[PDB]
């Protein structure tokens, strides 16, 4: 339907904005395989695209647990990697 | 029976704060060989032993990126495992 190649886990942000979420942790998951790299690029696209700061981390075997304390906190697993986006605005 | 058998890579929080930081992950890590539960562990004690809100990261494969502050923002790595505690204070 809109790609959206993960597989969310705990989302506590908008519905389209986790699918928004999950397609810019895919731009950083196809042009970077570095779990700290995805995340870096893609929380300086979100903050820009968004409105800083988003705190992801993305792995591919990890356990975030991170307060949301906001709403835009997704969580998801990509085809073979992990996101963990949300900010402490 | 010693903990902090981490490998800190970057720490923002208090000395004593990130050591006792380590051994808190390391024991969601006795207690527990599962990331989240690692992460949710820590979370937890640190949470009513310091000071919520505590946003923490356990994983042995992941990337953290997130803009952390206050004062209580340790990352490391176990023996075989890696833990990123940020709050937002």
């Amino acid at each position: 339907m809109c790609d959206r190649k993960a597989v969310i886990k705990n989302a506590d942000m908008s519905e389209e904005m986790q699918q928004d979420s999950v397609e810019c942790a895919t731009q950083a998951l196809e042009k970077y395989n570095i779990e700290k790299d995805i995340a870096a690029h893609i929380k300086k696209e979100f903050d820009k695209k968004y409105n800083p700061t988003w705190h992801c981390i993305v792995g591919r075997n990890f356990g975030s647990y991170v307060t949301h304390e906001t709403k835009h906190f997704i969580y998801f697993y990509l085809g073979q990697v992990a996101i963990l986006l949300f900010k402490s605005g």
